[PDB]
């Protein structure tokens, strides 16, 4: 596998840092004028993490259509993802408004509301069935219907309702609770077990709008998740799966949102996730159960 041969030589050379910084040096840069307007300062969690104007998600409101979110459209892979920062106390309504308007079916969360004593994202969904949420400024109601808590991730069924029309939709929430900030998953097994749970739910079907992926900034962990998923998509689609260049796929993704993949080890982890995942794509009908055992989700 050319992919694992390259992985092999990078490990031997000890050159992950240089490979990573090369991608950073070659990354696209586009303007983020809207995100930088004075009236949008309180809508961004980090001053140095903004969506490019050309790919930003526009809320349908006439007041202010701004939300720190980007549409990453991977053309050859044929999959679209919406990457956004962890909502802020004042942008939780906007966040659900975007989920509603874009017709998303699933939300992938890769961070925790509090990590190492610091708030990283607002509690934008109800933790208790009997305590539903109302986003006044948005005309939306959100209710927790049930949740399946595993050892390192949790899947939740939420009901989002447009109070105006009374239409309701089921939204699936895939929450990875043990992915350290600026770090990597415990193992490729645990990552892939989770990813294939999102795939198998139908949430990523082209019949729905783009799945919404976020972590705290929407670029480190979210970038890793999307990079691995897109490469696997491409390996299953090409006549020569060994042709997938992860570095080129990341650069293509970075055209839609800045800073995807935040450390050289998150890039190395992506190689491992893709290499391990290729086995299922190429046949292995036992790898999935192996990933399950290895990830000890029923701990
Ligand atoms: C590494 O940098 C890049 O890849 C990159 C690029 O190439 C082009 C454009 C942007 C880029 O990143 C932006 C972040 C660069 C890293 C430094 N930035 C940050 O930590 C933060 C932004 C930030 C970035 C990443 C994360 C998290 C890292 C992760 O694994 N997942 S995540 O929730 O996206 C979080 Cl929770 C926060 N901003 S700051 O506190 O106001 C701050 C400003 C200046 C110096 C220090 C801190
Ligand atoms: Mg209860």
């Amino acid at each position: 596998m050319e992919m694992e041969k390259e992985f092999e030589q990078i490990d031997k050379s000890g050159s992950w840092a240089a490979i990573y910084q090369d991608i950073r040096h070659e990354a696209s840069d586009f303007p983020c004028r809207v995100a930088k307007l004075p009236k949008n300062k309180n809508r961004n969690r980090y001053r140095d993490v903004s969506p490019f104007d050309h790919s930003r998600i526009k809320l349908h409101q006439e007041d202010n259509d701004y939300i720190n979110a980007s549409l990453i459209k991977m053309e050859e892979a044929q999959r679209s993802y919406i990457l956004t920062q962890g909502p802020l106390p004042n942008t939780c309504g906007h966040f659900w408004e975007m989920v509603w308007e874009q017709k998303s079916r699933g939300v992938v969360m890769l961070n925790r509301v509090m990590e190492k004593g610091s708030l990283k994202c607002a509690q934008y969904w109800p933790q208790k069935e009997e305590k539903e949420m109302i986003f006044e400024d948005t005309n939306l109601k959100l209710t927790l219907i049930s949740e399946d808590i595993k050892s390192y991730y949790t899947v939740r069924q939420l009901e989002l309702e447009n109070l105006t029309t009374q239409e309701t939709r089921e939204i699936l929430h895939f929450h990875y609770t043990t992915w350290p900030d600026f770090g990597v998953p415990e193992s490729p097994a645990s990552f892939l077990n989770f990813l294939f749970k999102v795939r198998e739910s139908g949430s990523l079907s082209p019949e729905h709008g783009p799945v919404v992926v976020h972590c705290s900034a929407g670029i480190g962990r979210s970038g890793t998740f999307c990079l691995a998923d897109t490469c696997l998509l491409l390996m299953d689609k090409r006549k020569d799966p060994s042709s997938v260049d992860i570095k080129k796929v990341l650069l293509e993704m970075r055209k839609f949102r800045m800073g995807l993949i935040q450390t050289a080890d998150q890039l190395r982890f992506s190689y491992l996730a893709v290499i391990e995942g290729a086995k299922f794509i190429m046949g292995d009908s036992s790898v999935q159960d192996q990933w399950k055992e290895l990830s000890h989700e029923d701990l």
